[PDB]
């Protein structure tokens, strides 16, 4: 599904364009009406139409944790359905932003903007998934809060960013629909590195495939280790926003050790990062089943709460020697 992969990398830079759109312009920044559920929707819609034109059939496949609905300041419930031509989504919008059309155009121009992100080599791998198998978990914005607050000047602690934008990503995992194995996974940083001069924000995009005992990941930059939740309560520690982000600490080696003990992350929290940390041969493990290893399916619901926590670890070695202390 190398072509899929592929396909997908891009549609998660569409995802991050737009992520930044709506912080960067002064229409959109400004903004009964609920943008960021808006701004959610909007990206999980995007990537699902996307990869359905590029792919028939995979449109019914994608699942993620926003409805395709969204009930504007008159009450009236509009099914967000983007194009076909760029003018149709600016109807659309008004119908939401109860006829900002400043706003609506604005929106509308990076929705239908064509964006050309590609690997080089990825390009080299050519492997072949029956697209009858496949499922998506979307996560369209991991880190509502933090990506609301908006904090350009926070100092991370020995690599790790506790708040701020760093921790905002766009999560998309691709599993099987009959073993419930996570296959593929692309995790996008749309704010990593903000000039200061020119006020612009630079991205970083990752990517992992596990698929029948073949492993490959993207180049992994340079430079125990335990990363939890800013709300964590149960017994070197981390606090750090995101649950994507703090999933991509152990992925960079940033963590050696993600624990999340409550209930309160779903299958498309975990997912993307899952594929990845499995083509590096860690994984996820339920929390409360360990104390009591396996793995985290999803394709079976509980509804699609990872009940009972869980664990993220690069190295099983590591999930031993950590497991053996608690
Ligand atoms: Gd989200
Ligand atoms: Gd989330």
């Amino acid at each position: 599904m190398s072509d899929i992969l592929q396909e997908l990398l891009r549609v998660s830079e569409k995802a991050a364009n737009i992520a930044r759109a709506c912080r960067q312009q002064e229409t959109l920044f400004q903004l009964a009406v609920d943008f960021k559920t808006l701004a959610d929707v909007l990206v999980q819609e995007v990537i699902k139409e996307n990869m359905e034109n590029k792919f028939p059939g995979l449109g019914k496949k994608i699942f993620g944790e926003e409805s395709n609905e969204l009930t504007n300041d008159l009450g009236e419930k509009i099914i967000m359905r983007l194009g076909p031509t760029e003018e149709e989504t600016v109807a659309l919008l008004s119908k939401v932003l109860n006829g900002n059309k400043l706003a609506s155009e604005a929106l509308a121009k990076v929705v239908h903007q064509d964006v050309f992100f590609s690997d080089p080599a990825l390009d080299s791998v050519e492997i072949n998934i029956p697209q009858d198998i496949l499922g998506i978990w979307v996560d369209p914005i991991d880190s509502t809060y933090q990506y609301i607050k908006g904090s350009a000047d926070i100092t991370p602690n020995q690599g790790i960013f506790p708040s701020g934008l760093q921790c905002v990503t766009v999560l998309i995992g691709v599993y099987d629909i009959q073993t419930g194995v996570p296959l593929m996974g692309v995790i996008n940083q749309p704010f990593v590195s903000q000039d200061l001069h020119t006020r612009r924000w630079k991205g970083q995009c990752y990517w992992g495939l596990s698929y029948l005992g073949t492993n490959i990941h993207s180049l992994l930059p340079p430079v125990v280790v335990i990363s939890t939740s800013e709300k964590e309560t149960i017994k070197r520690i981390f606090r750090a926003a995101g649950a994507g982000y703090k999933s991509l600490c152990v992925i960079l080696g940033l963590a050696d050790i993600y624990i999340f003990s409550e209930d309160t992350t779903f299958k498309w929290d975990s997912c993307a990062a899952h594929a990845i940390l499995r083509a590096m041969g860690g994984g996820m493990v339920d929390l409360k089943e360990c104390l009591e290893l396996p793995q985290l399916v999803y394709h079976v619901g509980n509804q699609w709460a990872n009940k009972g926590g869980l664990i993220a670890y690069r190295s099983e070695k590591q999930l031993e020697t950590f497991l053996s202390r608690l």
